[PDB]
């Protein structure tokens, strides 16, 4: 199949794309436009990207707001409890339902790789099971990764351990943990010691909610970052949320950056998430609640954005919108400078799949497989700008999603 | 002209909308979804409102970002510098076609309802000419409110006082101020005083950039709002951004909250823009800067949301969609509870329509213009999750844009 006029990110020429067999055969800089002969997609001066990338949503738990009731703190442990409430009534069928029409959101928004948190704080571990599925019955949609994630607790949970591990051998692709939440200090640095066992033994990715609370006291990032360093695996490992870090000693968060920077984590961020969820515990003013996010992408540390919640005990909203994601975090972060703008597109392409050890699975190369998106704008900044509409997603060589370009009429003239 | 099968906001039951004459003759429950005549619109169980508000916006300098130099502390200080920078080759033809899109922007998304500030810190009132004139000329889109807002201050510029004098007098509707900005705080106070005394004798309007800072100590809201109480002109009166109410002390602000609730003034907030421009001067922790929008309208203060800025020099971004305003105050706000979003879009179109004073002119009531969108969804909740697009917006009886409802295809 051919592309043809269709704009690459940050640059200026038109390009013309040549797909084959599944995989990108061909990119060549084009004089300036031509015409589509039969069986050609015209792009027309639109942007054409690798597809976005969701790193970090709960597909357990998502379109699942209000029941048995609602969260109405606005708090992440409120939040827990009514997750645990809804925990009585989760089946395989109920969860595979649910998940599916979220999968068919992040489908209709351009996203083809999703990483999934699933609570494993479930002796039934009735939600993964589903999910393994999900995982095979989706692959014509997406490219799914799983995360053994204890929601309530390693150390804290009747057979945490244990339920972690059955999750991790019976495949889960990314260990996760929650050691903010342990019942102590010591149990909070001890899980973060046995997932990296955990992840070490069975060779698998890491992916933690790191200090996903506003106390300035919640420093387990330091540990994760550490157990990365000695053991060299921080390409393949991520702190999601970090939220204390927005409310760290500034003279601790300096040191503590090198070691950020020499351990070679990645970061997750959920802006509308956190914006929601934090700042709960002050009065005025009120904090933010963010990780620090424009200050790890200057040290040359990879982070990116994500929406962690559709619908769910966490969050009301929710449509499967990355972009929209992406707009708030650039606000929220400081980050709607001209140089931040050009290459926004970064925090919800590139950098996550970079944080989901895409490799060559990924990017708009000869070689490459044929996954992308074109997009209604020329460049990242009318990208974010306009929250342009996906036109078309291809997956392995073929079209799967197709969008008229919007069209306005003026009756009155 | 018939609307059938509208939802109203916060009921389940469907309407038909009986439009003539520029007005709406009619609001008729129906007793099911209906098979539509030849003639009749089918809203086919869409949500009807009137329109999208907005409330405060900065015409004159919108599409201005990056002339002749970009704003890049991102602050609203470096913002006037750029902005009085631009402002010396600002002239009427080149703010009335840069106003003229910025409108086509607002109309796109539903705006027909739109109150501008235009700085008269210009001794030729370039822009102020120019946008009294566009007033006219766009009303076929919009109805068009001009404050005079003196950017560089009134005590605090060269024949300020003679210039909003000068401003008022040439037609503008309301009164404007920047108390915060003047350079003492005595001066401050002054210039309320004065603006007051301005509104008060021409009888206008007034909506004041309010304490557009992250400083506890900007305190000018609680001369605003006695002076507003004192001579009996709450409802006529608007606080802008209220940022430092924000980082009020609290004991302070209980006792503020009394007299803003005796006063009747109402207050807007702009929150894409001051989640931008405040907590500027934080490290970390890092404040949100925003004012206490959800503990306003608890205490049954009249609150709303507005845009500020479209690519101009304080603020990079924008397009002129209201719900994308709304979606970020909401979350910025603490206001995402099943309660706020059942209501939530009365922070865009009733109480804006509060604040600009338009009374019988707005809203969805017999005998009132027919002036009203269909949006694309049910109810306030889907409206704001989805994004929905305006499917159409009818002006005075007159349908003035049509957008087809998206469709994906999957081969
Ligand atoms: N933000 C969240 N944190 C959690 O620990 N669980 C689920 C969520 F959505
Ligand atoms: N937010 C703003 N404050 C001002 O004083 N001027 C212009 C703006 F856009
Ligand atoms: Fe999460
Ligand atoms: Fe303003």
């Amino acid at each position: 199949m051919k592309i043809i006029n269709a704009r690459l990110r940050r640059q200026e020429a038109l390009f013309t794309l040549d797909l084959q067999d599944g995989i990108i055969h061909r990119i060549t800089a084009q004089a300036a436009m031509q015409t589509a002969d039969a069986g050609a997609i015209d792009a027309q001066g639109r942007l054409a990207i690798p597809p976005f990338v969701e790193p970090h949503i709960h597909l357990d738990a998502t379109l699942t707001a209000g029941e048995p009731e609602w969260n109405r703190s606005g708090t992440l442990f409120e939040g827990i409890t009514r997750w645990s409430q809804r925990k009585a009534s989760i089946t395989p069928e109920d969860t595979r339902q649910r998940a599916l029409k979220t999968i068919g959101m992040l489908r209709d928004f351009g996203v083809q790789h999703v990483r999934t948190h699933v609570d494993v704080t479930d002796p039934s571990l009735a939600a993964l099971q589903a999910l393994l599925a999900v995982k095979q019955e989706a692959a014509d949609l997406i490219d799914l990764q799983i995360v053994a994630f204890p929601q309530e607790g390693i150390e804290s949970y009747p057979n945490g351990r244990e339920l972690m591990t059955r999750a991790i051998e019976m495949g889960a692709d990314v260990v996760g943990g929650i050691p903010h939440y342990e019942n102590t200090r010591d149990k909070g640095v001890s899980s973060v010691m046995f997932l990296m066992d955990l992840a070490q033994r069975y060779g698998r990715l890491v992916d933690v909610h790191c200090d996903e609370i506003d106390d300035p006291q919640s420093r387990f990032l330091e540990v994760l970052a550490e157990e990365a360093r000695v053991r060299g695996m921080g390409a393949q490992v991520t702190a999601s949320h970090t939220c204390a870090m927005g409310s760290y000693d500034n003279a601790y968060c300096s040191k503590l950056f090198r070691l950020l920077k020499a351990s070679g984590i990645n970061f997750i961020s959920c802006p509308t998430e956190s914006i929601h969820l934090q700042g709960r515990f002050d009065s005025w003013p009120k904090r933010r609640g963010v990780t620090r996010v424009a200050e790890l992408d200057r040290a040359g540390i990879n982070v990116c954005f994500a929406q962690d919640s559709i619908q769910d005990p966490w969050y009301p909203l929710g449509n499967g919108n990355i972009l929209r994601i992406l707009d708030a975090g650039l606000h929220i972060c400081h980050m709607l400078g001209y140089d931040d703008l050009q290459r926004c597109l970064d925090f919800v392409t590139d950098n996550s799949a970079r944080a989901l050890c895409l490799g060559d699975n990924y990017g708009l190369a000869e070689g490459r497989p044929a996954n992308l998106l074109i997009l209604d704008a020329e460049n990242d900044y009318e990208a974010v700008r306009r929250q342009a509409r996906v036109l078309t997603s291809i997956r392995h060589g073929k079209v799967i999603l197709q969008r008229e370009v919007e069209h306005i009429r003026y009756p009155a003239n």
